[PDB]
C-alpha cells in the first residue's frame, strides 16, 4: 500500500500518522508546525506509491473536527514525481478564509497520470499548525 510523507519538522500533537491511511474520515492527526507555529509555503504530506502507477485521481481530507479544525492551508497545490525531486503541478487551490473543518479534495483525472509520489503542497506562510484526516488514491 502507499506509505505517508510529510514534511519532517512537523511533530503528531494529537492522533496518529496511521490514522491518515486508515479509509476513515472521522480519524485524523494534528501536527504542530515550528518556526514560531508556522508552516512555510513549500511544506507538504502526501504518499510515495512505492513505483510508478497509472492513478486516475485522488480523495484526500485536509482538516479536521474539534481540535485544530480551523488549522489548514489557505493556499495549496496539488503535485507529482517520478523521482521525489521533480514535480508536476496538477492544480492549484485558494481555499482563504473557508469554514474551519473536514475538507474533502477529490479528483478524477481524464487521462490518468503516471506518480511514484503525489502530495499537496503549501504555497503560502500560514501562522497555524495543521490537521488532516485522509490520503487515498483511485488506480
Ligand atoms: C499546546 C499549546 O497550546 N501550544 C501553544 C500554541 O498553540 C497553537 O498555536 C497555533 C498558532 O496559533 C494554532 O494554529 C494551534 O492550533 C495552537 N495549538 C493549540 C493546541 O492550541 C501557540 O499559541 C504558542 C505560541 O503562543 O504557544 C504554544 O504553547
Ligand atoms: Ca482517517
Amino acid at each position: 500500500n502507499p506509505s505517508l510523507i510529510r514534511s519532517e519538522s512537523w511533530q503528531v500533537y494529537e492522533g496518529n500518522e496511521a490514522n491518515l491511511l486508515d479509509g476513515d474520515d472521522n480519524t485524523g492527526v494534528w501536527y504542530k508546525t515550528l518556526n514560531g507555529d508556522t508552516s512555510l509555503a513549500g511544506e507538504f504530506i502526501g504518499l510515495d506509491l512505492g513505483k510508478e502507477i497509472k492513478l486516475d485521481g485522488i480523495r484526500f481530507v485536509i482538516g479536521k473536527n474539534g481540535g485544530g479544525s480551523s488549522d489548514k492551508w489557505n493556499k495549496f497545490k496539488l503535485e507529482y514525481s517520478l523521482d521525489n525531486e521533480s514535480w508536476t503541478t496538477i492544480k492549484e487551490y485558494d481555499k482563504t478564509g473557508a469554514p474551519a473543518g473536514k475538507d474533502v479534495i477529490e479528483e478524477s483525472f481524464e487521462t490518468p497520470i503516471s506518480a511514484k509520489y503525489i502530495r499537496l503542497t503549501n504555497m503560502e506562510n500560514i501562522n497555524k499548525w495543521l490537521t488532516f484526516s485522509e490520503f487515498a488514491i483511485v488506480s
